[PDB]
């Protein structure tokens, strides 16, 4: 595949070339630097379980095919979030009201709904069939009728390195996913929009924060703090095998 | 590097050439006199953990590179505090009000804020890239476009010794850091300014002290006394391996 790296390197980010930037840390055995965006992040070992790739079973190098399937899933989920962020910023910040009420103001019912759903699913099923059918011969799955989709050959055309685009794409998509999670959770606690929250925070950043919106802003903090205290205990327990 | 010493010596200060000036004290194994400002101060052994230097991994002398990275961090943090102390004394003691309200009286909002932030970050990212890129070939990181930055060669031009400037710089920076911590905590308990506290203490030094400002002056003393009683018990426990 061309979705895998060519140099097997770890980039030096905020603290080190690994999350958890202390000296008592050994990266997980199945993460060795072969895929873009590697940092050894796996507190719950979901890379050795959690999925079944569409490959012939009992073929050697099957445990690696599962990480490639999960990477395909990660890229696919990020490529939609990067489009959704642009599509919500270019609408909510141009003329329109809350972005979470636009679909409910189309008045789609009866026959048009049915024909739209059926046609969209026909197209997506035809594309998905080809994706599944591509992954199985070559360990890669391009979305638009081709296994690789490089209409303009730019996968190695960046003047700062060979495998630079591959590392940039998996990181922009990774940032956009939790960007959109932020939009979805912000719209439910504050009631305002994205820009209307940034400006409120920049105006006076000591009452226009999360801790001043009532019970929801406390419930989210509680959930976040409880989930963040479990994946660190899990990592500490993992380091003792 | 030229940030390390040439003579491997310990200077004799307030009590001895070590903190904890008693006879039952052996310096930590990783602190041996090779860096400026050495005193064997390490109750919590943060010099063998806590960080990952940007060097090629598995290269010999990796445990020493981490102390050099932490020394780089110490010098970097001190060089900003020494500028901030001068910048707050030359403003608060010249004409202006509380120094912790100046940024809030610039009225920076909208486009100017965004362009200023983006430009500053562009410049700092360009400089930081060069710093990270310098540390990795030579174990040193100068901030201003050069690995060493000696426009006027004065690193060995002091008429009291060879490595005198190196020991003076790490100590002035070390004093300025807790100087500024004092300014920040003083402004929150007293409400006055820096000079307005020194003059109040010199006027009548038995009611213009920390113990007479209410509950905050007691909370700070309590926190200080609780943190000071933990790093001595830790040192005593360390001395018994
Ligand atoms: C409350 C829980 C919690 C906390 C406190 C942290 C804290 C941290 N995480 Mg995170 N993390 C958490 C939950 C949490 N994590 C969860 C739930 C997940 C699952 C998704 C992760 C997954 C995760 C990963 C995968 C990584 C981290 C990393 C980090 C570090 C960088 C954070 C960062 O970029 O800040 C944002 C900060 C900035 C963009 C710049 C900071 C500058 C600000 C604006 C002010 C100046 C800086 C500051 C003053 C300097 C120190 C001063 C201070 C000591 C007084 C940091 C120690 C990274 C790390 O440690 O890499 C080595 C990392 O790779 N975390
Ligand atoms: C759905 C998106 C998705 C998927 C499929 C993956 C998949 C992968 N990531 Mg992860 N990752 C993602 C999003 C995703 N990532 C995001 C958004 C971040 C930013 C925090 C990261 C950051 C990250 C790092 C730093 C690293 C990986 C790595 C990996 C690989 C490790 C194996 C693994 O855990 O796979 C299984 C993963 C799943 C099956 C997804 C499980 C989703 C859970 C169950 C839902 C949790 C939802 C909850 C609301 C989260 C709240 C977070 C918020 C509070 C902060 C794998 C290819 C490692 C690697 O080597 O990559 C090449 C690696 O070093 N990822
Ligand atoms: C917090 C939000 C969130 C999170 C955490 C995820 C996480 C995930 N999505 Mg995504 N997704 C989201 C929002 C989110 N999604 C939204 C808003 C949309 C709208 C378009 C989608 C639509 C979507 C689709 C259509 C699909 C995913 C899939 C996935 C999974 C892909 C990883 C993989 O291949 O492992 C595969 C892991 C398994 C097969 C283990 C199954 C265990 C179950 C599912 C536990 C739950 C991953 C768990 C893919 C998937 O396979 O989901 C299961 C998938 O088909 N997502
Ligand atoms: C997947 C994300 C997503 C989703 C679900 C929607 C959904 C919607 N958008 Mg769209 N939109 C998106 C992304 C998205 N948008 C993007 C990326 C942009 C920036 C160009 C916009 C800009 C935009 C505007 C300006 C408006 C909408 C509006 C709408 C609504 C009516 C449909 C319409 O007029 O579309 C029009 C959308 C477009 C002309 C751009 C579509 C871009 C597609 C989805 C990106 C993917 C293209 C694909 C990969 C190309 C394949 C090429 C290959 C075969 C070679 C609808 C709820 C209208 C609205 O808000 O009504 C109230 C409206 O005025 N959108
Ligand atoms: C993706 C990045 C992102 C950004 C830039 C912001 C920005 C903001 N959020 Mg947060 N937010 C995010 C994700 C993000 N959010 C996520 C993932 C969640 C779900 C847990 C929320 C849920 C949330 C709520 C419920 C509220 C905010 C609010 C705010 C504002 C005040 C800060 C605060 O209270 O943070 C709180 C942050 C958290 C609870 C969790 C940390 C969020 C991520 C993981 C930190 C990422 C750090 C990273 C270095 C930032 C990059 C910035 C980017 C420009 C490069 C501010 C505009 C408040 C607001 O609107 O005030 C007006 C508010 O009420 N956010
Ligand atoms: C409440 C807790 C506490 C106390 C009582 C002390 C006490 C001491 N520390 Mg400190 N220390 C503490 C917490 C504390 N430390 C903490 C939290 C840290 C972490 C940052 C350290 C880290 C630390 C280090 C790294 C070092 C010390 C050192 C010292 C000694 C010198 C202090 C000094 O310069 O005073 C200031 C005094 C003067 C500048 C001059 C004194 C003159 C005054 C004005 C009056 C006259 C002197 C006096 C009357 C003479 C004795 C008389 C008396 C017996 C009646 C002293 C025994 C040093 C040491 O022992 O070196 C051998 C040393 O190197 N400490
Ligand atoms: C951020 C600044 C900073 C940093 C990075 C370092 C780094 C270092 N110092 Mg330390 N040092 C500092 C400030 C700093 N120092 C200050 C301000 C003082 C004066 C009290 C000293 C005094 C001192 C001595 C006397 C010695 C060192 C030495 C060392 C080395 C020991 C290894 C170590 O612990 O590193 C790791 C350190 C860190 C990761 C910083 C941790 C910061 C903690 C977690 C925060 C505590 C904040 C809290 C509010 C403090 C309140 C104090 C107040 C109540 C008095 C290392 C290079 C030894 C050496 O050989 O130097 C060459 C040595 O002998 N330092
Ligand atoms: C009490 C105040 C205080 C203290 C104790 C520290 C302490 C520290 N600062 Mg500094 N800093 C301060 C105020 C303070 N800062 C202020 C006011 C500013 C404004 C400019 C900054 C901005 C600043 C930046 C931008 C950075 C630091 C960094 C650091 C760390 C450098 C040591 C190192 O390289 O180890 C490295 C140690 C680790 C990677 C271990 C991570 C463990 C986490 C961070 C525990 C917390 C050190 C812990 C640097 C750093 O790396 O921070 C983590 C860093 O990038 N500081
Ligand atoms: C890092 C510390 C720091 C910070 C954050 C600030 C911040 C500020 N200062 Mg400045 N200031 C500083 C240090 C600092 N100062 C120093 C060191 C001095 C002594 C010369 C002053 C003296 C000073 C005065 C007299 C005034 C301010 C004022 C201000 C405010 C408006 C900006 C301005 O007019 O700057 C003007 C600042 C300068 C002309 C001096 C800047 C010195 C820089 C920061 C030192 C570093 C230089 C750099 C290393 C050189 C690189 C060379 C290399 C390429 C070869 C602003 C909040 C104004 C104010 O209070 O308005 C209400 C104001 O009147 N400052
Ligand atoms: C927890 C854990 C354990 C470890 O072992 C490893 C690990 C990495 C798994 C780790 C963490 C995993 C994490 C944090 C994963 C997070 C995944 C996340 C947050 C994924 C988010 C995906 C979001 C997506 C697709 C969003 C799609 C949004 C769309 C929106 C569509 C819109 C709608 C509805 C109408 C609007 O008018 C217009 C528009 C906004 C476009 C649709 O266009």
């Amino acid at each position: 595949p061309t979705t895998m790296l060519e140099e097997r390197d770890n980039l030096w980010e905020i603290g080190g070339p690994y999350w958890w930037p202390f000296s008592s840390f050994t990266p997980p055995a199945h993460l060795d630097g072969s895929l873009p965006g590697d940092r050894g992040f796996d507190p719950f070992s979901l890379g050795t379980s959690w999925g079944q790739p569409p490959v012939d079973v009992s073929d050697p190098n099957y445990d690696e095919s599962r990480l490639r399937w999960l990477l395909e899933g990660e890229l696919y989920n990020g490529r939609l979030a990067m489009l959704a962020v642009v599509g919500v910023l270019t609408v909510e910040a141009q003329g329109k009201g809350p972005w979470w009420e636009i679909p409910g103001n189309l008045n789609l019912f009866g026959t048009p709904y049915v024909v739209a759903v059926v046609g969209g699913h026909l197209a997506f099923a035809l594309l998905e069939k080809k994706r599944l059918e591509n992954f199985r011969e070559t360990g890669e799955a391009g979305h638009f009728g081709a296994a690789r989709f490089d209409p303009l050959d730019l996968t190695e055309a960046n003047p700062l390195g060979t495998d630079y685009n591959r590392q940039a794409e998996v990181r922009n998509c990774r940032l956009a996913m939790l960007t959109f999670l932020g939009f979805s959770v912000q719209a439910w606690v504050t009631g305002k929009g994205p820009i209307e929250n940034a400006k409120d925070h920049l105006a006076s950043p000591f009452e226009a924060n999360i801790f001043t919106y009532g019970d929801r802003g406390t419930n989210v903090v509680a959930i976040f703090s409880a989930f963040a205290a479990v994946m660190h205990i899990a990592e500490l327990a993992r380091e003792k095998k």
